[PDB]
């Protein structure tokens, strides 16, 4: 509660990092019971309850039952018969106009893989029910414990009411009214449940009778004290932030891995450039994470780069600071705030009329986050597009094609997809909150529009997941293609000297030319090879040594070698390179993923992810159909596997393990 | 082709365009000739299953062969397989263990969009510019005609639309990983392309040289979804105009706002004239709308507000018929007659992206107009005397459309944020080789979402107006009996004291103006408190006009009470006869114009959604308001309401 | 540093107080770490003298960084690169001559003078950290320009905030480039002279950039940081004015000061800034005789609507002080102590653009909140009894603020459009080397415009709330005398017939009740009709309570006329005594809170903007409403209101 790791912070501060936060959340129990006491519920708890079917229950303690009883009792003392009679009517009337959202009318509209689009996702409504119960135990609304238990029972038995997707402007009555109608056994209330194997959608009553549950009878003001609030938009916002954090960390990881695949400089993350010269807390934090992932990497340079890599800390820094600030707002909103009205000050016999149902706080976190998500997207997109450009990837094959670029364009299609996702992310990033309409006959002239904003941010998390799944896929192919490059240099460096000595030397004897010749031939070779990375193997190498031969003509200018002698060497050298490269390739494709040469150069940290995608998810480097003479499983089928691992959360632990 | 009602100026209206479109056959086969296909046809083939095939005529077959031969006379199969290899990179679901109840195929493209895509694709390849053999075109029409639809990724195209079109070209060639959707013996299933071609005795095509590039090349996927989206945008535009007409009715507004002098004569913008005309036409005969004070902007500036959106919709139609029915968006293209190949950029779908951009803004504009009409009508202080939240009984325990008012606002907010342009977010795709790309498909998808959202909003507005006109009918049925009762009770209690004087007509005149003056700002009180309030004020004016009389305060008070009790009594009875008659003999049909009556019947009869009496009053929780609005929403998304709208405006 | 008030614990008021405490006389000494946002504003806008703090540690590490460079036709090839890197950066557009300078126009394509003075200050500050390797004689060149009032004329556009271009126009100026022009005031009368000319006038010597001096000098983001600071500064003022207007509106609306009670914030929704806002407003309302110690969202949800913005601003303050006061945004950067140079990206102004994006959005929300507060107050149907358009005389010939309500709407719409993000429009700059750029200056400019559009809105609100407060004061004075007059007239007309009954008390309670009930729906009538209408209705209840008395209809009518004529008579009287008194002795002073009275006085006395009686009523056309709103606006833009605000809230 006062740990900073479980509660983010406002203002920069170097006392709490995003990983500290992500660690806490992922440490939330899934088996143990979640006990709501109205003040200690944190975001990890909400996620665990909403997505990991964790058991929840109001904390067993008299203090809680006491305040809940003293509040009910207060709004009991306020003919007395008629004002109870009209109280019930007034709730019937509230539930009546509130149950007005659209949802499918039957099952004759449910096609395969379709059907519930206009329905709020199930995890969101479970998240809402958990937050609702938590705030009701504060004794500020005057609703009986047996009602809170009606909710906890639905939660523990897997009963999730079906609520409409649109309709609230987040001052979230309608959504909550559906929840209310479900536990009260409204006749037209349908819910979702998993009955011995398969999942169905029965009426409220019909589903409780399946578990021995009794619809609960409301009572005066018990209805207004239950639908009131903003638990639905807080729930979806929590889930979205949660995923946003993961995308953020996956982005920093992807940046380090891209540094390696690019043989970039780990020097742009040196603490002098951040901790000392531009002390923005999160910039320091981001620089530190990437600097940590790079330690021990034999792929990146450490001491003797384009913006997408060089300016990454100062580019993600501001986004992370906004996410940490959002996290401090959302914990206070989802675990300590009563968003109802009126609010009862029992120990003062008073009722306060205010506006804590105005979810601008939560709408605010979703606006920033959605924009931050577009920024992460631009960054990773540009890092990827540069890595796929042969004129910039510092020597990698044309489109990361393992074999001849003539009949292989491997990632070309993904370069276009990555541009399509980024574009979409941009349009999603415009603000929602500037489109506020004068609702309810001008009584609600200002409204937060939080749930709508959360929905948009949730879609951004989705598109960013496609973009980062595509980036991870590509950066992994690249790393293998570099590993193969390094295995080829290790042997060709010498082969160049052996040939130089074999063909010449006899003519260089007594001259002091062999060192000048070995150094100049290497330089012109590397100079030309850089802008030739899109040539087929055979022509690529005959081209390189043809330019090398031009150097020989100059340094050996006073020798007695014949043009035939040089051309002979040129042919031998190219033949050599060509053969040597085809052998190292076969060696790579013969080795199993567990013994990938790439493992010999990747830092200890980034190796963890390499393995996870190559071994656990079973996505392997692609050789190329036109080479294998067979059409293997599509690129898309493989990206989709990385994508599902992101959306499923399976990747979260491997991220945390490589940054801890 | 030359008909302005089939190919998008006062020489053609949106009604004409919609009429041609809804008149497309869904039974007879559609013969693709490469220059005749219109927007109606595409929809019919995409959504209605209407059979398609390339028009057998030799002239066509000749051009197709002469194109293919031209290429033969300038490895080849290796490049095609290389092309499909990198294009099959979209995200889809791994298996069927992620398919929960009602979910599953979200990252997949809608089946109707793909069928339309194959239809435009084929039509385009019959011009003999691509050089792809007829057998291939038929591989496509077969799939269509047998209900085979390839499962393609929803995202991954910047609409320069190779990726999706590569999923279609991998399905008719039986790619090993290609999946497709098909209805087999009642139920639906998704099985590998070869597995589905077997069950229909179909042969997986073998792509020859450059046939791969000729196939997967162009903007058929975007033009397809864009066409479906425009179609649905037209309907919403006409439904909005209808809602306007009905709203003016439930408001007892002026039909004079749509007089020809205000449009055809003073501000000659074609579509403004057009919209004013449509409404003036739906209002002819109405006893609700005044013919011969003031009306607010949502109704009075309606024509000059929708006019511009309409002109852009019409203009979008001209652009999309040319793009979907008379354009080959491939590259390279072959001249054949001049044995020349050309290199251009017809795959740059900027034309379709533009229609989708302005359409989406127009949909936001419509949403704002109808939302302001609705919210005004639900506002006690502005709805000209209609009951508080459109509650049939006492407003103290019934808030009928209060929630719906908030939902209208939510839908209108959503539409605003959707209206931002998508095309200003172009990225430097493919090593800066595609520095400028259209983003047409993405734009079309956003516009499709607006249509859906505007549909929720319009289904809500319609649910409300119907309830409003029924409430107004009641009021009318009441005034018919209470006008005389007032004069009767006035002659009973008074008149004996007015005898010989000239103040009876002055009294009746001032007591009617006092009531009307008060009843208008009291439409939120419960019945008995309301009437006693109304006559207590009226009592004040009698004290004045009968000032020289010899009446006693007890006398006037006795009249006031009697009058109020008579109003409460009458009102109760009129209400009771309304709920006793079947919607078929609703008093509303005696005041509704003959055209707006059509839509009234459709909803109350065919859809079966009736006026709501209450829930506290009936002592029973009936089908939720949401259940009824959803039925309307479904009638709109299904197209069922289209003919109804056409009958009204035609 | 370590104070928060300068960087829950710290509030916006604390922050604003520190900034306004910045010395505008005392020389501001730059040491590379102490510079704060208040300091920057003082140097940039108040002409405060600047100078590098004399210190051996400061000039030591500067010298040590220059000589580390020197140690590495090669001598002049270092100066040639400098002149080349200056040749291409001097590429923005400005007027080619003073022939295009019309009256009031001329420098639109130019960067604002205060923005460029702030940039030189921030630039000098970061150079004193010995990370760039720029001789002290160069820093002194810039501080001389600052201290002698010489300000380079730089292009408004051209930077994507990686801010080379504008910065190079400054470098050319202190180096005496032949084309470089500057602005300076020469013995009264401002002029634009060539850099050289100007330096002559003050005996200044143009610097001569050595090796790496140019690269170190034009590298960085001091221009963006500068405009952003100037904008955040004004944004803090505006949000405080917003909260003051909220309290004042609560008073004009006779609202409930209960919505700002600690239990509703400090206890139930513990958001730090929400508590803070609720506190400021609660603090402004203490002692008020207008607010009550049943309220729409604009006022009731005020703390939860403003809270989140204020938290963003405070976050932006922490970011900006670190960026402008203690950040080196050059590259490369030298680590003298270790004899190294690092290649990083501290020039990527993302942190700045970030604050400008959030602020622009919050400004839009402050706007919407005050526009809704204003529009409700000008709405006769919702302003709980205030005159039609805040007209001081009959509403039939006076619409006082009907024009301002439309304008407020116009400003609010503009702010909405301005609020969209700028940073999502990044283009692949310079070949592709600058693939990601911050666009900070552009974002800061848009934010500066929002500060200006919101200043128009709040100037309009403030004016209106002040006219409403006076109008409410007169209402209270009226009720003070009218209450007794009602009862007095009741006894005079019918006590003789109430004698021996227990009717008096019920009669007085009812008449008052109906007079209030009705009078709140007629605040748009013209006095004489308004009052006869109220008592006509009252006469209706007299008929009911005194139903058993022997009163004649004439006796009751007489009463009604006498009551109406005296209400009419009283109103005119209380009005005339209001307009006769001077602003210093206004009745509003009796009811206004001791703190809000402070802003009331400032506007009515210092600015001299009095309440308006009406042109038609005074038979004369006085200065226009606009001319007065303008004085309020100029008082806001000049910062003259800042101390007034601080005085109330502190």
């Amino acid at each position: 509660s006062t740990n900073l790791a479980v509660a983010g912070s406002h203002l920069p501060t170097t006392q709490v990092t995003q990983v500290d936060i992500v660690e806490k959340m992922l440490a939330a129990p899934t088996d143990s019971t979640l006990e709501l006491d109205g003040y200690s519920l944190n975001l990890g708890d909400v996620v665990s309850a909403a997505r990991k079917g964790r058991p929840v229950r109001v904390k067993d303690s008299d203090e809680i039952r006491s305040k809940i009883d003293k509040s009910v009792e207060f709004l009991r003392s306020q003919s007395a018969d008629t004002r109870t009679e009209d109280a019930i009517s007034l709730q019937k009337a509230l539930l009546e106009h509130q149950l007005c959202g659209v949802l499918p009318s039957s099952f004759d509209s449910f096609r395969l893989g379709r059907g519930l689009e206009n329905s709020l996702p199930l995890e969101v409504v479970r998240g809402a029910m958990t937050i609702r119960v938590n705030s009701l135990t504060r004794g500020h609304s005057a609703v009986r414990l047996v009602v809170l238990e009606a909710l906890t029972n639905f939660l523990n038995h897997g009963i999730t009411p079906i609520v409409p997707l649109r309709g609230t402007i987040s001052x979230d009555l309608s959504p909550l009214s559906y929840i209310a109608a479900a536990i009260s056994g409204h006749p037209d209330s349908k819910v979702h449940v998993v009955h011995e194997g398969k999942e169905k959608i029965l009426y409220a009553r019909e589903a409780m009778a399946l578990f021995n549950l009794e619809p609960v009878v409301l009572g005066p003001k018990e209805g207004l004290g239950l639908v009131n609030g903003t638990a639905v938009s807080a729930s979806m916002a929590t889930l979205a932030l949660h995923d946003a954090h993961m995308l953020s960390l996956l982005s920093q990881s992807l940046t380090a891995m891209t540094v390696e695949a690019m043989v970039g400089h780990a020097g742009s993350f040196h603490p002098f450039l951040h901790d000392v010269t531009r002390p923005h807390p999160t910039q320091i934090e981001v620089a530190g994470n990437i600097r940590k992932l790079l330690e021990g990497s034999r792929f990146a340079v450490h001491h003797e780069d384009r913006y997408p890599l060089r300016t990454s800390p100062q580019w993600l820094g501001p986004l992370v600071s906004d996410l940490i600030h959002a996290h401090a707002v959302l914990t206070i909103e989802a675990g300590q705030s009563t968003t109802d009205n009126p609010l009862i000050d029992v120990e003062n016999k008073t009722s306060h009329h205010g506006g804590n149902f105005q979810a601008a706080a939560v709408a605010n976190t979703m606006e920033k986050t959605r924009l931050g998500l577009a920024q992460i997207g631009k960054l990773n997109f540009t890092q990827l597009t540069e890595m796929l450009n042969a004129g910039m990837n510092r020597g990698l094959p044309s489109c990361l094609a393992a074999e001849d670029p003539s009949l292989s364009y491997h990632c070309k299609g993904l370069d276009i997809a990555a541009a399509a996702y980024t574009s979409e992310l941009g349009h999603l990033a415009n603000p929602v909150t500037t489109h506020v309409q004068p609702a309810e006959m001008a009584n609600q002239a200002v409204n937060s529009l939080a749930l709508i904003s959360a929905r948009r941010t949730t879609e951004s998390n989705d598109v960013l997941s496609l973009l980062l799944a595509t980036h991870l896929y590509c950066v992994l192919q690249a790393i293998d293609l570099r590993a193969i490059e390094f295995e080829f240099k290790k042997q060709f460096g010498p082969a160049i000297v052996s040939l130089i000595d074999q063909h010449f030397g006899s003519a260089m004897t007594g001259s002091n030319l062999r060192d000048e010749l070995v150094e100049k031939v290497n330089k012109t070779l590397a100079k030309r090879l850089e802008q030739t990375n899109s040539y087929d193997l055979v022509p690529r190498w005959h081209d390189a040594f043809s330019f090398a031969a031009g150097t020989v003509v100059e340094v050996l200018s006073s020798t007695s070698l014949s043009l035939a002698a040089v051309n002979a060497w040129k042919v031998a050298a190219a033949e050599s390179a060509i053969s040597l490269t085809r052998q190292v390739r076969e060696t790579f494709w013969s080795a199993a993923s567990t013994s990938s040469p790439a493992l010999s150069y990747l830092s200890p940290r980034t190796q963890i992810l390499y393995a996870f995608v190559r071994e656990e998810l079973g996505v392997k480097a692609r050789r190329g159909d036109v080479f294998l003479g067979k059409q293997e499983v599509t690129i898309g089928s493989n990206v989709s596997k990385i994508y599902e691992a992101i959306k499923s959360g399976r990747i979260n632990n491997v991220l945390l393990k490589m940054l801890a």
